[PDB]
């Protein structure tokens, strides 16, 4: 956990930023070029012309807010890699760019839009003509107005400390001897400004290069992988123009370009066409100016990435980035020129974009938007509850006896468990939620218990007929009555959410029936109830110890840290592997959750220590208002998370201290939707019972057959043990076999009721006991029989990749593992720490290498990950002697 959190978000909440912006732009950029004076110490001699067009295409207020964007970014990238643990670069002060404070980081933004204010030509560097340094004067302009903005606004003493702050930000601004490493915001905004000119420079390949290795040493790899991407989005969403970058001479060309330094002018020559095979061959650069003769031949850039040493350590070799002409965002950045306003609010819409994509493209793709068929067991399950619904007679206080056969406690609990409540609930119809009150008059007496030990039992029979239950309601009625006791969360909600996750503990078996049987009821109502316009942020309050919470913030600063939106290659492996050990969304329960959009009641009536905000760019969340609203305030929402939809963090903001003296804090989540988050199922677990009382009804059919003039006595005997004994036996075997087919089979061998009636010795009582049985099977199995096959997860590609991937980064984590020797108690401390995590990386490796597996008729292999495990046992092992020794 760092000192200081992962985002920072000044451009979009802060007022002085904007203030200066809107004072700089309505004052000094948002004016044509004027042209440099003749002469400095005569104004009447007029100005020359500018050297180029009059607007400020360049260097206009496109370029300090990219800029100002590219320093925060450069700040969000540098704690990140500093959390991550790889060591950062240090500046002549000592300091690391994880360390500014965010006061340093306003002050440093500040003094940022004040930097370009000052120019007044496209004149660069020493002049010939005149003998001038334009650049100079142009600094100098820039610092007397930033003197002149601090003092007219009586800024110290509100953000500055005192003069000499002011001082040193002026010296910063001057950049009298371009002292390029003096202190972290002589970085923070000269690597900003020439990341953002990176784009004029060309040939573009090499520039790029150039700056990469720059900002390495000063960031790390994945930070100048990381905001070199922000920045081109930065220059997509503005509208400039970006030169092609090329550095294999894909599009066929003669030569990919001669080799040259844009800073500097380097150009490496050989002598005698002597190709070379590595840098290092290379003789000295000459100058710019330098002349070939005889048959010298200038280094050209695919020869030059063709070598092997700048492959491997330049990640760029082989990447081809798309030209801005091709997506042609061209020409509304003198739009954007216009007002701060429209570049400020695309700034921010591109910065939320690259983190939310970067989790999306980490993930598989959205196959599909429509939701699954069920599964065999699901619809097994929803009859199996309507049979309950059916009759509570057959309710015992330990069990649940139906049709000949019990249920423990187990069957329900582990049916919340495993499969789902919605589909299973959508199955269900209204005749179940009469069944619901019937339910409810017949167990008025049983008592039920809340979460607080001190609550005084009630029994939710009396409680419902009495308070919940409206006088002559329509179903639908009862459908929001549902939902009104929903609302009432203190006695009863705190039970069935405990229960619904094995957050319980002690309750006895009517509580978990009770929670089993309406939980799909009530998102059946939920789903049937209305439609309302969703709100595009949720909040949702929880009460947690702080013990819980630092594990939490944990969780989430991990998360954070560790997802990056690079440029050359793809980390979306490492995004995957860390996402899926240390994600929470299981806490978000699988139930019916309230929330609300007003931050207000949460923290004045409640609060709450910990809070939820939810995102739904996608839509993916499906929140309902809350039944009656007659009754029911604007501020209620209800909200079902399906299984393939998880949600992960993004921000972790300290906002406040409760009225106990609590932290406050406030995450934020995005809710994403992929095949990968569907958890494996034990099919079959709930279709076994079921199987068993078809086989009992069958059985019991026989019984009546074995209980039970001449020609139709004869003629029934035919009938009987030719159609339906010999068909009795086979569905019997079907269902022992759990066969649909089969037992569909026996049904279409059995004869019709016609038939039947046509043997007039066959009893009436017999003869309606065995078309029961026909018409029950017919019922239950053909549906039985849809949707076998669950939906899958058809991305192989991915997900081999995926696996490779983890599986070296795996095998490198156990050879670093193996290279350990311990000497001390810490490090036996920290060797078994890292085991554990490397264990739980090979469960995770377990996982996905089952979900690899996709023929039915072959067993699923291990033997590389138990390999590995046994190497980390014998480390294990080993690793004792070496610390006793």
């Amino acid at each position: 956990a760092p000192k200081h959190s992962l985002d920072s978000k000044l451009l979009e909440n802060d007022d002085d930023v904007l203030d200066t912006i809107k004072y700089v732009h309505k004052e000094y950029l948002g004016k044509p070029y004027p042209g440099p004076l003749k002469n400095p110490k005569a104004p009447e001699e007029g100005r020359l012309p500018p050297n180029e067009g009059p607007d400020r295409g360049p260097h206009g207020l496109a370029h300090t807010v990219r800029t100002m964007a590219c320093a925060e970014v450069m700040i969000e990238e540098a704690r990140k890699a500093q959390l991550r643990g790889e060591t950062l670069g240090k500046a002549k002060n000592g300091q690391t760019l994880a360390d500014v404070t965010p006061e340093e980081l306003k002050k440093i933004l500040i003094a940022q839009a004040f930097f370009v204010v000052g120019r007044d030509d496209e004149r660069s560097g020493y002049d010939d003509v005149h003998k001038r340094n334009f650049y100079a004067e142009y600094h100098e302009k820039s610092e007397q107005a930033f003197r002149k903005y601090v003092e007219d606004n009586k800024l110290i003493g509100k953000i500055f400390k005192d003069q000499k702050e002011v001082d040193f930000y002026a010296a910063i601004i001057l950049d009298k001897n371009h002292e390029w490493d003096a202190t972290p915001a002589h970085i923070l905004i000269n690597q900003g400004h020439m990341v953002d000119l990176m784009r004029t420079k060309a040939p573009a390949e090499v520039a790029l290069e150039r700056t990469y290795n720059t900002l390495k040493g000063t960031v790390g790899s994945k930070g100048a992988e990381v905001v070199l991407k922000a920045h081109r989005d930065f220059f997509f969403a503005t509208g400039a123009v970006v030169p092609l970058v090329n550095p294999e001479a894909i599009d066929d060309p003669s030569r990919g370009g001669p080799y040259e330094n844009p800073y500097s002018g380097e150009k490496f020559v050989i002598v005698d066409d002597k190709v070379p095979a590595s840098k290092k061959d290379l003789p000295k650069a000459v100058n710019r100016d330098y002349k070939l003769k005889d048959n010298e031949r200038f280094l050209t850039i695919k020869e030059y990435y063709a070598f092997p040493d700048v492959q491997q350590t330049y990640p760029g070799y082989k990447t081809r980035l798309e030209a801005s002409s091709y997506y042609f965002p061209t020409p509304f950045a003198g739009e954007c020129e216009q007002n701060p306003a429209k570049c400020l609010g695309a700034i921010q819409k591109a910065r939320s974009k690259l983190q939310t994509d970067a989790i999306k493209n980490g993930f598989q793709s959205s196959s599909e938007k429509e939701r699954r068929q069920p599964n065999m067991d699901e619809i097994a399950a929803a009859r199996i509850i309507q049979q309950i619904m059916a009759n509570p007679d057959c309710i015992h206080d330990d069990h649940v006896l139906i049709n000949g056969q019990k249920l423990e406690e187990k069957f329900f609990r582990d049916l919340l468990a495993k499969c789902d409540m919605a589909v299973v609930g959508s199955l269900l119809n209204d005749t179940d939620i009469k069944n619901i009150d019937t339910l409810m008059r017949h167990e008025k007496n049983t008592e039920f218990h809340s979460t607080d030990p001190k609550a005084v039992p009630v029994k939710i029979g009396d409680a419902w007929e009495n308070r919940i239950r409206t006088k002559g309601g329509d179903v639908t009625q009862m459908k929001h009555d549902l939902i009104f006791l929903m609302q009432n969360d203190a006695w009863y909600f705190s039970r069935v959410n405990a229960i619904a996750q094995n957050r319980d503990k002690g309750s006895n078996f009517k509580e978990v029936l009770f929670t089993t049987l309406m939980t799909p009821l009530t998102n059946k109502s939920l789903i049937d109830t209305s439609h309302v316009p969703a709100p595009k942020k949720l909040y949702r309050g929880l009460n947690l110890p702080q013990e819980f919470t630092n594990k939490l913030i944990n969780q989430s600063n991990a998360i954070i840290a560790n997802t990056e939106n690079t440029l050359f290659t793809d980390l979306s492996a490492e995004a995957f592997k860390q996402i899926k050990l240390n994600d929470f969304s299981q806490m978000s329960g699988k139930t019916c959750a309230s929330t609300t959009k007003n931050m207000k009641l949460l923290t004045d009536i409640w609060g709450s220590n910990v809070i939820f905000e939810m995102l739904d760019p996608d839509g993916l969340l499906h929140p309902k208002q809350v039944g009656t609203h007659m009754a029911g305030s604007e501020d209620e929402f209800s909200v079902y998370l399906p299984e393939d939809v998880a949600l992960v963090p993004t921000k972790v903001t300290l906002e406040g201290k409760t009225d106990t003296g609590e932290d406050r804090y406030i995450f934020t989540l995005v809710a994403v939707k992929s095949p990968d988050f569907i958890p494996r199922h034990e099919s079959g677990y709930a279709v076994e019972p079921f199987m068993k009382m078809q086989k009992e009804k069958v059985t019991q059919a026989l019984d009546a057959i074995e209980k039970d003039v001449l020609k139709q006595q004869i003629e029934k005997k035919i009938m009987l043990q030719t159609q339906i004994i010999p068909a009795l036996t086979e569905c019997g075997e079907a269902l022992d076999k759990q066969n649909v087919t089969e037992a569909l089979q026996a049904l279409n061998k059995l004869p019709a009721e016609k038939e039947i009636g046509k043997v007039k010795t066959i009893g009436q009582e017999l003869r309606g006991q065995i078309v029961g049985v026909k018409q029950e099977l017919t019922g239950n199995l053909e549906p039985l029989q849809r949707a076998t096959t669950t939906p899958i997860v058809q991305d192989a590609e991915k997900i081999k990749v995926r696996y490779e991937t983890l599986l070296t980064d795996v095998t490198k984590r156990v050879t670093d593992f193996e290279k350990i020797k311990p000497a001390n108690l810490d490090g036996y401390n920290k060797a078994i720490a890292d085991l554990n995590n490397i264990q739980q990386e090979l469960n995770l490796l377990r996982n996905e290498k089952i979900r690899m597996h996709t023929d039915k008729d072959k067993a699923v292999d291990f033997s590389d990950i138990e390999a590995l495990d046994k190497r980390l046992q014998d480390v294990q092992s080993k690793l004792p002697t070496q610390l006793l020794e």
